[PDB]
């Protein structure tokens, strides 16, 4: 059975990773992918590869869907990985990036991991036990109406009218700049909601479980329910401000650029 | 008294407020000021009170210009001046318990001699001592690498500018992030992690420390017109890497400027 043992294994792999990264930084190399803002490093690739390796060693039946490798891909043990979510923050700030890891058994979220390596905070989620930040149990956050909550989203990728209407309806706006971590601030009850209008499946894979066990909302921007295997325009939200955010997003002909 | 003796006293009084803040947080109470979003807490108040008490107890003749008390005294002619934002980022403190800081700057006859931005939630004390340099927990900071704007993240408040100039800043910049406390957003510029941070209406206490960080680490710190800033008064302000400063100002001042109405 237990997830609990697989979790001990995963957590001991993270301890391993913690000692590997300073080396990977030491010889850091930087490339761009499709455009000058789409960055990859040796850090991103080596973490992925090392889990690909871990998985082969201890879990050869298990498959891996992940950002820095091709995928293809009805699957029984699936891991989803963003080896460095927030690569732009790694490169420019050496701060505010994370590892995102999530395990799915017959489509159902079983374990989930967001590792804030720079602050040495490991958020984890385990079906049957709960969500934890470095061992302390995380509890359902207090209700947050939109009008009292801080929100996070990319303003660059939306028309300014609906950016305005979000500004007007919320307490304030902030942005960390990594899905995993803005999402975690919603979990921790510090942001009311996080939006990403075009995530990949690895950008959001761990959030399903956190959301389930901490009583958050996680949907498409049409309220629907997200296929973990493909992305979708998504939101993670306090329960008390979810409907309101989506309503504003879909108003006046939608959030899309131009207009 | 040797600044190193004064600094020893301050770092130490900042260090001890660690023991105090947790309990003040667990009894957090909140009042409003200019309007319902202009927040102040038991935390802001007690840290200021406890500093003023410290200053009376240790440098009787010095003076405190600070956020949560009136500053009618002054004016240009005071020898020993401290300026303090007891909690900068009060909104963040209330909502997140993270990304707030304490600002202090000592000025001897107008000239900044010591500066402190204490990032309490991650326990990172930033300090700058004239003659010594700038430090983060005693790890020494040096001038950052040149950052052109299109290679740089910027930080600013997108809600108080007209959405065209906002768009223009996005467009010309690598990306946008916001921490939401001036002192911390400023420090990211100081560390070279952001190319620049803008605040279009700071008070003296939101920017008091940064003068010296900027001088010692070769940053540009100016009004949104390029001129010197008078530390007794606010101005619309920027603090920047040297390579992106002119460009950010050009963008701000174009097509009637950065105000909602141009
Ligand atoms: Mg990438
Ligand atoms: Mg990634
Ligand atoms: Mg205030
Ligand atoms: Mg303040
Ligand atoms: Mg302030």
């Amino acid at each position: 059975k237990t997830l609990q043992q697989i979790d001990k294994l995963i957590c001991s792999w993270l301890k391993q990773i913690d000692n590997v990264i300073p080396q990977l930084i030491m010889e850091m190399t930087t490339e761009t992918k499709r455009h000058r803002f789409d960055l990859v490093t040796n850090v991103d690739k080596q973490i992925q590869q090392q889990f690909q390796q871990f998985l082969a060693t201890y879990f050869p039946e298990h498959q891996l869907l992940a950002e820095e490798k091709s995928n293809a891909m009805e699957i029984n043990h699936l891991w989803i990985m963003d080896p460095i979510d927030g690569t732009a923050n790694l490169v420019k700030q050496q701060e505010d990036y994370c590892i995102i890891l999530a395990y799915f058994y017959e489509g159902k979220p079983m374990l989930s991991y967001v590792y804030d390596y720079p602050h040495k905070k490991l958020y984890k989620a385990i079906r049957g036990e709960g969500a934890f930040c470095n061992g302390i149990k995380m509890e359902e956050p207090p209700s947050l109406k939109l009008e009292d909550a801080i929100i996070s989203f990319n303003a660059q990728v939306m028309n300014l009218d609906t950016v305005q209407d979000l500004f007007d309806a919320s307490f304030s706006y902030r942005l960390v700049g990594a899905c995993g971590l803005d999402s975690m601030r919603v979990a921790k009850g510090q942001f009311g909601a996080h939006i990403n209008t075009n995530p990949k499946p690895w950008d959001i894979a761990a959030q399903f479980l956190f959301a389930e066990l901490l009583n958050l909302k996680m949907t498409t921007l049409d309220g629907k329910a997200i296929d973990h295997l493909k992305g979708a325009p998504f939101i993670i939200s306090n329960k008390a401000c979810h409907e309101t955010v989506l309503k504003i997003l879909n108003a006046n002909g939608g959030y899309q650029k131009y207009r």
